[PDB]
Order: C-alpha cells, then structure tokens, then sequence
C-alpha cells in the first residue's frame, strides 16, 4: 500500500485505519503524512546512534586486544573511555520536572508486573493483577510448606488451609494491628460510629490506627468485606461464613485480598516474538483492546478486564478504587527494523520509531471513556507511559525524547504526554545515568536496573578482556553491586521521591516463591519503590514486602549518599587466575546450552518469546532474550579465550538438545530437534547465537532470532 514514500503492509494499514485511528480525532491522510515525515526526519539519527555503538565496541575491543597478561591499568581504561566519548562527563545537580503522572507511579510503592502483549490471556490476568487473593497465592505455592502432612491435592485440605489462614492472620497483625488482641482471635467485624470494630472472645477492639480503616461492603451491622490501607496499599478481608474456607474460620473470613500489581508493563520487547507485520499487528491489537477496555479472551468462560471496585467509606459515603493495574507499554529499543513498512528500495523502517507511533496513537483510547474509545480509562491524569529499553547513553535517551515529541505533534497530543520509563540496562547508560535522567528530565517516570540485559552488555562490552566468571557468580561482582546502588542514588538525587519510580529487577525462579518472599524484600529495603515480578501470584506475594518495609522512609534515609565510585562501575567481572576444574566447565557449558535450546526451540518453532525452561539443577527459570543474551554471550567469551573449543559447544548442544525434547514431549505443537540436528532451524539458531555471538552488536540476540523465525515461517507455508 503506497503512502508518500512508504510500502505499509495491508495487515498493518487495515488495522491502523479501521481499528486504531477512528475516535482519535486524527485525520487518517494526515496521520500517515506525519508518519512518513517523522520516519524520514529521524531515520539518520537512529542509524547514526547505532553506528556510534559499533565504533565504541571496536575501539574498546582494540584496547583490550593490545593488552594481555599485564592486568588492567584502571586509570588508562578510564582515560580511554573519556577520550572516545563513551564515558561522557557528569552534569550538574538537577530535579526532574515530570508532571501529569498518576499517583500509582509517583507515590505508591508496590510490585510492577510485566507481561507479553501478544498473549491476551496473560495480559488480561496482568491488568487484573492489581487485586489478588492472598489465600490462593499461599495455598497454590511453596510459601506454605507441603510437609508435615499438608500436601495440596484435588480436594481442599484443612491442614494446609489453616496454615494459610494463620499466615494471613499474622500478616494482618503485622500490618494493620488491632489496638489490643490479635486478628487470629476475631469472631466477626462490624462498623460502629464510622470506625472498624473487631469482635474477640474477651473484648471488642478498634484499630491501633483508626486511619487504617478504608471502608467496607454490605451492611455495617455485618459486612461482606472490610477494606484496610497500610503504606498506601489496600488490604481487603472478604467475609462469608458459608464458604468452603469461611465455615472453618473463627470470623468467617473467606479470603484476604491484597492490592498487588499496581502498574503493569505490557511488553512488545524481550517477552514476545514479533518478526513481521502480522505478529506486530496482533500485539498492537491487544494493546488497543486493553486501552479501549473491551479486550476479551475465551477459556464456558469469557475473561474480561475488571471494573472499578465500589466501597462504603467509614462515615457512610460511596467511593471507588481502580480495579486495574495502571499500564505502561514497552516499545522496542533503537536497534531493529521490521518488514511491516518498507522503503521504495526495500529498506525496512526502524521498529522502534513505528512502536512509538502505533503504540502512542493506540494509547489515546486509554485516556477517555467514550463510545468510540471504549469504556475503561488507563491514565486518569492524561499520560501515556512507554518503557524504552536497551538505550546506550544520554544522546540515545534524548533521541527517544525527540522521537516522542514528533509522535506527539503527529497525534495532536500536548507535548510531554508521552512519558518514558528508563531502563538502566546497558553499561554506557549505567556510567552516565545522571546524564540520561537529565536528557528526559521532563518525561522520565522511572529508572530500572535491568540486571539481565546489563549482565549481557557487561560480557560483550568487555569481550576481549579475557575469560568471565560463570553466570551464577555474576550477582556478587563489584560492577553489579555498584550499579544497583548507583541507580538508586541518581534517581533519588534527581528528586524521584514523590515524582517517579526507582525500579529493580525481575524474579526469574517462578516456582521458588518461598525464596522470593524471603529474599526479594531486599529490594524495597534498598529503596526501590517498585520492582519486577513474573506473575500475579508473585505480585500478591511481593506485595507483602511493601507492607513491611516503609519504602518512603528508606528513600528519605538514603538521600544524598554516594555508595558507588566510577571505578567500581567499570570493574570487569573477570576470572582472573581462577581455574575451574574439568567438571565445572562442562557444567557451565551444559547449563547454558540447555537454557539456550530450551528458549530458542519455542522461539523459532512456536513463536513464543518467553518460556519456563528448567536448568541443569532443574530449577524452573523464566527465560527471555535478556537471559538468552547472558547465556550466549558468556559461551562466546569462553570461546574467544579458549576455555572451550567450537567443538566443545557442539557436543554439549548435541547432548543437551534431546533432553529439551523430553521435557517438551507433552506438547501438541512441538517438533523435536534430535536426531537430525542440521535440518532444524531451531538448533542452528541456538548454534548461531554462540558460535557467532562475539559478532552480534552489543550481544543482542534479535538479529538471529528474527531472521531464523522469518526463515521457519517461510518453511511452514511452503
Ligand atoms: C513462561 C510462562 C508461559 C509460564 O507459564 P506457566 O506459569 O508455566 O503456566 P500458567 O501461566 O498457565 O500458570 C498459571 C497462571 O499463571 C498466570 N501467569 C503466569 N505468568 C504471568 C504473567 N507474567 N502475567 C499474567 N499472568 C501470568 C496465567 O495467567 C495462568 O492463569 P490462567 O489460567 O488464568 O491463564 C509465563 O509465566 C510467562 O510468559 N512468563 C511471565 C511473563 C514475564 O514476566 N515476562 C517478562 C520478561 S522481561
Ligand atoms: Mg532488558
């Protein structure tokens, strides 16, 4: 479909004209005229920034190569990085001015959920994860141990159930305490004189803090639920003395509901596999339907978005809390182009520019509640939140800002409607973080330590230095501990408190929920106002940490400190005279090869961009591209310095591959790699990301995955 200078695929063109544009008050002929111009005016920069990356990698590649056996002189390294304009200066103190942002980003501290947007089922559950059942999260997972004769099964178990009930009672005791007595003793709740009254065997009692009573449902004389609030997050006690769980409870408590996933990132990036116009539109569709509010998915059940929740207030008025997680959308970074719309010469258009345009325009519908726009509003303050990933340095951030500003003109939106959540997940950003924050000083809504892509850039940036530590050891290196702290320092010194989120990384062990409750608390304790979780269940559980830690306080306590030097940030995580025994090296390669084949096989064959892949210790892991980035990069490093040979990788890939078939054997759609490995696009793709990983730009895995999936798809219609 010829438009100005463009060949827009009809699948996109139809979608954008019929589905997306009506109701936006944007003239379809003008919209596409804006598109043409933006793409034209801004493609040079996009390539210029991308070229600037490759150059810097080569210079840094040169530098390490012409230096061996005489350990890194860290002052020459730092001077080198300044000479080439990698390590740009540090700007003067400032305060972000970003306005028009929702309370749930500026003020509320709680879990943030990230879901693949190509999956309507998970997306719906994600936006609905704002509110989650604490009973289901504890009963369903290993938080309540299955031992001591308390196993779960197809029939509800009292023994497990009472452990669940008890846990939650401790929680309520710990968070919204009774004046006197414990929740585990309650016999019923009432509301007298606009105050919560909790009946006990010995007395009746209010709350230690009457201001933690938020409201209720049903008759005051005997409510159906009681609504509480601690650290700005809501807790609901569901009452039904005639329920499966109710009749077993001293107060007839049915369930405790926690306000969990406050915000959700609807993901077009590492979570998903979209390599052409079709895929692209398919996820653009889901984003539109979330923003309209009408998105539905069949399961005899239809899954829709939750409506807002009504309550009676203490004094007696009716009010409304939001039923839905406030959505961001993660666009893709500055790297990839896409089939979707091409040049006359056949050059593809940058995917990132197109996301900004189509994702921006669609999000319009999520700011209003009309007939054309659909019933549910997302940002009640009038903002569009876009997570911008994999940015390298301040200039690339400024580019996103400029891109956003042109996408605002084209959409007729007021300037700065499009807010940017900034990933801190590339070295060049990490060492120039203050500068990145300044470049988006009027747009930024968060920073987040994407430790995973960050680990990826650490291996690739420093590819020629020598052998790296095994990936399990990365978590305790100088560079990563400084980067976490450094992120929080910079955010806080930019006045992020009350204005924007300081975000931390994802929990990848989806089955170790007992671990996550125990371990992840460290993030809020480190001052993170939000952090990333892999599921609504996880979100409900992470919620617990924000009831315990007072994040706002921790931020106040941390203000002004400087817990990281630039030497700590540039400390390269090298092996440095650590000789792994024969077994270890065979473990790392084996480990990494399973994680790769596990993820890539479902990527290239099934078009699935996020998967549960069990490792060589059989811990289920949530793998995506960032995890693939580490895995492949590390193996490349070990190859570049001959810890392994090319042959070593093959043999491991070859023995790991049949195993991933065994764990995938129950799938209807799955086609296995063994025994004929060389006639398997999947296998060959995994093999490319290792044997040619040293040559991918900044270690990114998109070039190969996109090309290999494009390949597979053609060899599927043919
Ligand atoms: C990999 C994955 C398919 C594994 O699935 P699984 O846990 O083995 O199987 P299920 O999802 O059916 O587990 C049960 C429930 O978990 C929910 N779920 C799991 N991850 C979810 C996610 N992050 N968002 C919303 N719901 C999720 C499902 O909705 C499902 O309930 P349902 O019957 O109502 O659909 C899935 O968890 C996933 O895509 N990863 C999480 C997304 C993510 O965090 N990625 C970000 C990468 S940066
Ligand atoms: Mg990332």
């Amino acid at each position: 479909v010829s438009v100005g200078n463009l060949r827009i695929a009809r699948v996109l063109y139809d979608f954008v004209n019929n589905e997306a544009l009506p109701g936006t008050d944007i003239d379809p002929d003008s919209f596409w005229a804006g598109v043409d111009k933006v793409v034209a005016d801004l493609t040079p920069q996009n390539q210029a920034l991308l070229n600037a990356r490759d150059e810097l990698q080569a210079q840094i590649d040169k530098w390490h190569r012409r230096r061996v056996i005489e350990p890194i002189d860290m002052d020459a390294y730092r001077q080198f990085l300044t000479e080439i304009g990698y390590l740009l200066p540090e700007p003067d103190d400032f305060t972000i001015t970003t306005s028009g942002v929702d309370a749930e980003i500026t003020t509320t501290a709680g879990p943030q959920l990230v879901v693949p947007v190509l999956n309507a089922r998970f997306a719906l559950n994600a936006a609905n994860a704002r509110w989650g059942s604490l009973y289901d999260a504890l009963y369903g997972t290993d938080v309540i141990p299955e031992t001591d004769g308390a196993e779960k099964g197809p029939t509800y178990n009292k023994v497990r159930g009472d452990k669940v009930i008890a846990y939650a009672r401790k929680f309520l005791d710990d968070s919204v305490p009774l004046s006197s007595g414990s929740f585990g003793d309650a016999t019923g709740f009432t509301v007298q004189d606009g105050q919560l009254v909790v009946a006990l065997p010995d007395k009746s009692t209010g709350l230690a803090n009457p201001g933690q009573f938020a409201g209720y449902t049903g008759a005051a004389e005997s409510p159906t639920s009681v609504l509480l609030i601690n650290h700005g997050l809501h807790i609901e006690i569901l009452i039904d003395p005639e329920s499966q769980v109710g009749t077993t409870d001293r107060a007839g408590v049915k369930d405790v509901i926690l306000e969990s996933a406050i915000t959700t990132i609807m993901d077009f990036e590492d979570s998903v596999a979209a390599v052409d116009a079709a895929d692209k539109v398919l996820g653009y569709r889901n984003w539109l339907g979330l923003n309209k509010g009408d998105l539905a998915a069949a399961v005899a059940f239809l899954r829709v978005l939750n409506r807002d929740r009504n309550y009676t207030a203490p004094g007696g008025g009716q009010f409304t809390l939001p039923g839905r997680s406030l959505m961001f959308v993660r666009n893709v970074g500055h790297l990839m182009t896409n089939d979707a719309i091409v040049d006359t010469d056949g050059s593809e258009v940058f995917e990132g520019i197109m996301d900004a345009l189509f994702t921006g325009l669609i999000a319009i519908h999520g700011l209003k509640a009309s007939d054309v726009n659909g019933p549910l509003i997302n940002s009640r303050t009038g903002s569009i939140y876009i997570v911008k990933p994999k940015m390298h340095g301040p200039a690339e951030v400024a580019f996103t800002c400029e891109l956003f500003s042109r996408v605002e003109d084209v959409l007729g939106l007021p300037q700065n409607t499009m807010k940017i959540g900034i990933m801190d997940e590339e070295r060049r950003t990490t060492v120039n973080l203050k500068a990145c924050i300044k470049a988006a000083a009027d747009r930024v809504v968060f920073i987040n330590t994407g430790f995973l892509d960050r680990t990826g850039d650490e291996i690739h940036t420093s590819m020629e230095a020598g052998p790296m530590v095994r990936k399990g050891t990365m978590k305790s290196q100088p560079w990563i501990l400084a980067y976490e702290d450094h992120n929080v320092d910079a955010g806080l010194a930019a006045g992020f408190s009350g204005r924007a989120q300081v975000g931390k990384g994802m929990w990848t062990m989806t089955e170790l929920m007992a671990d996550m409750v125990e371990t992840k608390i460290a993030q809020p304790r480190a001052g993170a106002s939000t952090a990333w979780v892999p599921s609504p269940t996880a979100a409900t559980l992470h919620a617990l940490h924000y009831h315990q830690v007072d994040v706002a306080a921790v931020q106040q306590g941390l203000a002004g400190k400087r817990r990281a030097t630039i030497e700590q940030l540039l400390t390269i995580p090298l092996a440095k005279e650590l000789a792994w025994a024969p077994d270890e090296i065979r473990e790392e390669v084996d480990n990494n090869c399973q994680s790769i084949l596990g993820y890539v096989v479902r990527w290239v064959d099934q078009g699935v961009g996020c998967s549960k892949v069990p490792d060589i210790h059989d811990v289920a892991l949530m793998e995506d591209r960032a995890t693939l980035r580490i895995s492949s990069q590390l193996l490349a490093n070990w190859l570049r310095h001959g810890v392994i040979t090319s042959a070593d990788v093959r043999a491991s890939l070859e023995r790991m591959a049949p195993l991933v078939d065994r764990q995938n054997a129950g799938d209807v759609a799955y086609r296995p790699m063994a025994p004929n490995f060389d006639d398997s696009i999947a296998f060959l793709a995994a093999q490319e990301l290792i044997l040619s990983g040293a040559q991918q730009p900044n270690g990114y895995t998109e070039p190969i995955l996109h090309r290999r999936r494009r390949e597979f798809k053609a060899r599927a219609a043919e």
